[PDB]
């Protein structure tokens, strides 16, 4: 007894009962702040039901991982999956997302690598920085211990598998567990098939919020699940039958890609809070450990001034009186005017390098710079001109089980990156320069050549 | 010229370009900011959506039922402008929402400013003739065929009802329109019979967040929807075995008001929302026209200051290092962890007596004041106490909640409660 | 009696039914599909396998008018009327009119044994049976009642269930012009297998055996449209319900597999035949002019066809008449277990398939192969049983890619197509043994597979 | 000698092992006669997914019975639960229906009423004849030893579990039951139960009719199995539950009653029942069922002989209905109406105030009675009994359905008038119909 589980209703999942020291990692203003970042970002601006929040996929990944560990448990014993390891499972999958800054993958993808190119950070180092910032701003280790869970070992654990391996020695990286147990690693964040709860909670609620069709069916998934041994390596495998429902979970992961975190003016306004933002840095004061106060850009530095940067810092901006932040302020006010900025233009990298995120900041000059063949009346700058770098995650690399055969593999034996152009001038004359400018690079910098028209 | 938006419950949503030039003003777009639930979302994860997607649901609804009608009737004379009138009337119903919609100003302006009769509806009328004149939109109205006077006129009344200045006589009220056309006031807000397309979209939606099923099909409703005369005067009515669609929708409505809308912790969370704002109200300032300084409970008083008042106001209070409002701050800090206000007791007032508004300030104090008609020793404080009054269409309930937790502080409350139940000749609690 | 009447079915909900349908529902010829079994002996198998033709035809009349009327909606382009909707509902109704007891064991073994100089088919009695029900009642006045034109729409019904009624490369329909030729691929369709009767037996025979069956049939009527393909109008599908269909060929080999192909199941069918050709000369159904029909011959006349069901069964099992103990024992085998023997499987893989009026020598044949060992034991035709089990078999389906809603994509599974399996009367060790060197010798014989 | 174990595929309960013995109990006449018996009766002419027949419910319920048994006697070993006990058990409850007739209910809760008074006759009683004569007809004693049973006492106690204790002595409180001790006493509670109504059977029942009814059922019958206990109360051992399993328990008790109204009542439904009755009944004196030694029977006396009623089953229907035989013309034309879906008109229904309940003796008199009512208000037509049915449906609680076979606009106006006025001269609820 002492405590309980408690039952969130939830409209994907239904009936949610989280184990109590899930509920004592929730009670936390360091998990509670996900309330306030936009999942999609500025999706939201494009798509009126895309209202929901980090909170709320962080709970389904939570209880998405527990059914899919406890089904495996429950099927295939030999495992020796304990109820501590179930749980070490969850609380991975609840934190998964704990270290999202404003606007999702804005923050860490767009705003960071323009503010501060020298720095690498991703939203995963936040989320293990945040979540051990969580453990020790509130009481949650000996909580651990009065549930059977070894803190050491299981942070490790946990953190490992939020964020990866600490190494080319190609024994067994991970720490937190040992090998005989590696296929946990793969139930929040899979890299190899991308087959995770994760992206089962947020196809589902991403489609349930985006009023698109979803046929994915997890439950029936998790049912037909089974672990097994393919290349001398313990993996998730699926039913050999379950290909079907397999087909339209990647259907759902294009049109939701597509449709939704491809959207041309969702991009357009992601990248307008990310220039309010770059034109609001200097003058933004956030507090955090010790009274020192910190920048938009630097408050992934402190865990406690990061715990109060979310979505308010926008209205922070549009709601301020201050001059300094006039500039910043009325770029969030274009974007209530619905004057955005214009869609210049699309290419890809195909056969050359990829952009790197260190190299975003200079790619605007780069395209001012480009010389075309036919000289232009208008003439543009740097800052006319936003470059726009969108990456993808990514047939078949699932591995099967036949349905007498459950202990080994079957043996069966789109782009990675985009870059949009926008400006900031809209007339004509301005935009047509932007285009010459624009195809220009494209021609310079080996990349496809743009065909919009 | 035409914009679509894709909505999760209604599909594509085409929008008049009128209706977009009026979208697209930072009054409407402040609906984004301003939860549908206000602190349900608490309670209910999924409920994180916002007045701004309900509004623009309403306005579809609007246009899509007054279209029907005229092409199913057309000896009804209605105009494209009228629709364009009732299609801004559903848009612009809900702009006068405060901070959590409902614990606006259902509890937090009455304890606030006692006084004062603030309504969202009035504050929606303000918002919208601000909206109208802080942008060019009424040379727009010109430009797509409405008459800015008489059709301000009608969408305003179509939002609050007539200016009431009758003889309180049996005469034609409203000044927009024609009683000819009365049928047109009965789309986007009703009370007759309760029914309205703000309550089609904003059932359909909160089902959708909430999880809860509703098989009210509101397209259904509009094909079989048609204008019939009702004691010589022009009604919205409908076919006779739509009745089955419409049991469907009151058995969603009470799904919907027992389940969520009236859910103890939700409405305990919204009364510590409210307590923050109270001991914030005096150190947060809001800035208006000319500069002038608002607080949260004056921002009502100048719609530029209310233009920025929404659920942001939580946040600044949470986020916030000014000492003084530490204790506002900490109350918020308190819902973060989940140490509630604890729920004494739920009573309900007999007969046709309603607790006024203007009343609600006093009701903690007659809790403090009140002396368990059977002596005893702990004694509490009127500040200890919460009392919370729940409206549904004609019935009231009052809940009361303790903000100490001791053991003993809670039994006593629990007396002061059943004893304030007696004395004002209330339901004896479970 | 006019109005839409509302019917509960298992598998779909509430089923709507026009008055029309009802009058043809509502009458003995119709009625008769309550007494006979949809998986025939499966029943002897399967304990959920109650169920019987009545259900599962209103359910393909069902299914055929959500479809035509999804079609009719999404695309008024062509031209789908409410007749052409209740043309195609009656269709699904009646298309199993003509099942004998049974089901499938009727018409596949029973009569081809019974008769093999005759050619019947379950449809052209479901044509048959239909002329019957339309003339025994009044149906054709009916049909004028609710805009049918009986003359051409019982023509159309007719030829959706058995094909063209009657040749060069032209269009060889009557009841529809070639612009309508979709609407002969709702009920029964043979270059892909989707339509709804499929659906319906599918769904229907997963709830009555116990199977999963993830197929969901609305979605895909709500995501079918008209496509053309070489120059042809047809049923299309979405690219994106490529994952649907998966589960729905996956629905179709686990009923082949495991319930349409059970060992002991066809066993009991054949015992079944067995007892019906042992009774054949001493049942009497009577038919029309008072006069008498046996089992075999009841197809020849629907006034008899309408009382021949699965009741024959239990008026033997029920007899009396020492004539008949010969086919009474045989029932009472099953109900005790004493069922036939399986002795074999082979495929007449690279050979000519067996065909129907060749199943009565199949015993014998078997008979008189010639081991190269010589048994002690010596077995006779009647010992033996022979039980070629045909069926009907990647993609041949048509597909549209959404932004292209008129074109096929352009495309530029593990099963036989017959068996024959043997079984033995005589089930003592000895005889068993002998019966399986006759069935080997017998493959070898015949160039079939070589048995297990 | 040594067999194995038998799996079944059940569409509720999935893959059921079935112990070599039940496989003997069921491959005989008298069990497979239950696959020609539909399980809710002529519902399956309102409900067409209705084709069950009292086969495949048996069979889960002998598997229930099994599973509960036994998980009793694994957690409580107190219990001293035997595998021999698991058997009796499991075979009470394969044959607990073996006695059924054709239709179901409809043949020994109003055809044999009406077509014999006098004669008191349930299926449960039928059920242990049946029993009995499956066991001798067939070699099932020695095999019943050859599993560890002890015939004589064992039979007795399957037997008590079906019907209740074999006889009526006058000792108060004191055992009634012979097959087993009271220290065992909660075994007569897992294939019926009375006290309470919480057995096997209506799981069993309840899942099945649910499935092919189109019903949703909420309970999970293996919830209750893994939480369920033998407690004593009133120095009695009785099967009980979990206290937080009772969220399970109103669960169920919600499908008996969205059962009971949706189907066991549908008003079109037990019409056709009725008329089924009439059929048989108008056919009764001149169909034959061969019995023992030969002997011939009826319909209603079919029940005398358990050789005969081996061969009673729901082909008595369609017997009829192909029938040329001119004396059957009477009982086909009522099977044909119900073809044409030309039946019997309702009228109204009514309650017998208090604890009153009409008992089955007097079904026969109800009709009657009914035509003899004296209409205050002088009318047309006069109708007489043989227009006239009444239905009574029991589940305490008793509903009196009437039905006119007579469907012209004025005879059932005056059909009304005779129903009202009854109800008053028997002093039942008014009939609150007024259509
Ligand atoms: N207005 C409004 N729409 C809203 C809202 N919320 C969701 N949506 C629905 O739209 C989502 C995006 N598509 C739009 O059409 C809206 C943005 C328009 C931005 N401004 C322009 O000038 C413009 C720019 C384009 C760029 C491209 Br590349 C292609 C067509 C374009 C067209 Br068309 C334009 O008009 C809301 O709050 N307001
Ligand atoms: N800790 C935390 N919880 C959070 C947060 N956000 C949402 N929730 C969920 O809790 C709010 C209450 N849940 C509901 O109302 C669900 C709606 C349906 C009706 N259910 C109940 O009436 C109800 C049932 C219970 C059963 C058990 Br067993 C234990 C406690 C129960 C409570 Br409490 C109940 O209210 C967050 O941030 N933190
Ligand atoms: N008993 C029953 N089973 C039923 C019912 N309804 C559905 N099922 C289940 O259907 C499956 C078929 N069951 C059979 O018993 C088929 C018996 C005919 C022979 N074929 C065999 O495969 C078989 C061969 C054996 C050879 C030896 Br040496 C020893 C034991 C054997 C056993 Br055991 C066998 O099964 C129902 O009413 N009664
Ligand atoms: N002509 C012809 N008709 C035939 C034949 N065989 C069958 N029928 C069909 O008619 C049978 C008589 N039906 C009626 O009189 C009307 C039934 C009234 C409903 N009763 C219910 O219990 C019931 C209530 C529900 C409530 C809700 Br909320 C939701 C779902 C429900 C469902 Br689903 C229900 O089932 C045949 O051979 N011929
Ligand atoms: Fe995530
Ligand atoms: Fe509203
Ligand atoms: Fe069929
Ligand atoms: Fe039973």
């Amino acid at each position: 007894s002492m405590d309980t589980m408690k039952v969130i209703n939830d409209p994907i999942h239904g009936h949610i009962e989280l184990h109590p020291l899930l509920v004592r990692i929730i009670d936390t203003p360091q998990f509670q702040r996900l309330r306030y970042i936009k999942q999609l970002g500025g999706g939201y601006y494009v798509f009126p039901g895309a209202s929901h929040n980090r909170f709320e996929h962080s709970l389904g990944v939570g209880y998405l991982a527990g059914c899919l560990v406890h089904a495996l448990g429950e099927k295939q014993p030999e495992l020796q999956i304990s109820e501590r390891d179930v749980l070490c499972v969850q609380i991975a999958g609840l934190c998964h997302d704990l270290g999202h800054g404003p606007f999702s993958h804005m923050f860490d993808g767009r705003f960071i690598p323009l503010a501060r190119p020298e720095v690498k950070w991703t939203h995963e180092q936040g989320s293990v920085m945040m979540f051990e910032h969580l453990i020790n701003s509130n009481g949650i280790k000996p909580v651990m211990e009065q549930y059977g869970l070894i803190p050491e070992e299981d942070i490790c654990f946990i953190k490992e598998q939020i964020v990866g391996p600490l190494v080319e020695d190609s024994l067994w990286p991970y720490k937190g567990r040992p090998e005989n147990k590696s296929f946990l690693y793969e139930i929040v964040s899979n890299k190899r098939n991308g087959i995770d709860v994760d992206k089962w909670d947020y196809f589902a609620r991403d489609c349930h919020h985006l009023g698109i069709q979803n046929n994915f069916d997890y439950k029936r998934f998790i049912k037909f699940a089974r672990v097994c041994e393919v290349d001398n390596e313990l993996r998730i495998c699926a039913r050999d039958k379950e290909v079907g429902n397999l087909y339209d979970m990647f259907h759902t992961r294009n049109s939701l890609h597509r449709r939704a975190y491809q959207h041309k003016v969702g991009n357009i306004i992601d990248t307008m809070i990310t220039d309010a933002f770059l034109k609001a840095d200097d003058y933004i004061e956030i507090t955090g450990a010790g009274g020192k106060k910190y920048r938009i850009s630097t408050a992934i530095d402190d865990m406690e001034a990061y715990t109060k940067l979310t979505d308010n810092i926008f209205l922070e901006i549009l709601y301020s009186t201050d001059p300094k932040l006039k500039d910043a302020r009325e770029i969030l006010k274009q974007i209530e005017y619905r004057n955005l900025f214009k869609y210049v233009g699309e290419t890809q990298p195909t056969g050359q390098i990829k952009i790197k995120r260190e190299d975003y900041e200079s790619l605007p000059k780069e395209v001012a710079s480009a010389k075309p063949k036919v000289l232009l009346d208008v003439k543009l700058k740097a800052e006319d001109f936003i470059v726009d770098v969108i990456n993808m995650d990514y047939i078949d690399h699932v591995s099967f089980y036949c349905k007498t055969a459950p202990n080994r593999a079957i043996r069966i034996t789109f782009a990675e990156q985009l870059i949009r152009v926008y400006c900031k001038k809209v007339d004509r004359k301005s935009l047509y320069a932007a285009r010459q400018y624009f195809v220009q690079w494209c021609a310079d910098r080996n990349f496809t050549k743009p065909q919009d028209g």
